[PDB]
């Protein structure tokens, strides 16, 4: 119906973030994509002791892991959802996945993409749909 599926913005963004590392493949249209990495790259800049102490606290398993994620996400909107929240979900995400990839754990990393992907379309898309779609996104912070 909207003509897009948000597992592809999810997906996008995991590739992106494993890539940075050298994780995963990448030489190195669409903009959502690209400010979306762009606003997660800065608020990661200004949060750096926020995303420091997650890089460091969460001590992932594969049993552990879709409990701390559910925890998190839970605690991050509490308080209702803005842009600048879901950036830090994305962010959040792509901390998990590196940390999976870290700890020897790279197929939680399908799973952490499901989770996320189900998170936006269950209890992010609403909140996006009344607050002008991926379209507003792009319009305050895209090139
Ligand atoms: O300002 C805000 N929102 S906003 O006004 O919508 C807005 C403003 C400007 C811009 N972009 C800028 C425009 C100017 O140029 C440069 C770009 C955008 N944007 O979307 O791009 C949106 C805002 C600020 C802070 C904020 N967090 C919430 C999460 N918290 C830690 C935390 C958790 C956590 C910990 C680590 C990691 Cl990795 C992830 C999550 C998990 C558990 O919970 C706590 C840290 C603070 C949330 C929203």
């Amino acid at each position: 119906r909207t003509g897009y599926d948000n597992r592809e913005i999810v997906m996008k963004y995991i590739h992106y973030k494993l890539s940075q590392r050298g994780y995963e493949w990448d030489a190195g249209s669409e903009v959502v994509h690209l400010t979306l990495r762009q606003a997660g790259d800065d608020f990661s800049r200004r949060y750096r002791r926020d995303f420091a102490e997650m890089s460091s606290q969460l001590h992932l398993t594969p049993f552990t892991a879709r409990g701390r994620f559910a925890t998190v996400v839970e605690e991050l909107f509490r308080d209702g959802v803005n842009w600048g929240r879901i950036v830090a979900f994305f962010e959040f995400g792509g901390v998990m996945c590196v940390e999976s990839v870290n700890r020897e754990m790279s197929p939680l990393v399908d799973n952490i993409a499901l989770w996320m992907t189900e998170y936006l379309n269950r209890h992010l898309h609403t909140w996006i749909q009344d607050n002008g779609g991926w379209d507003a996104f792009v319009e305050l912070y895209g090139p």
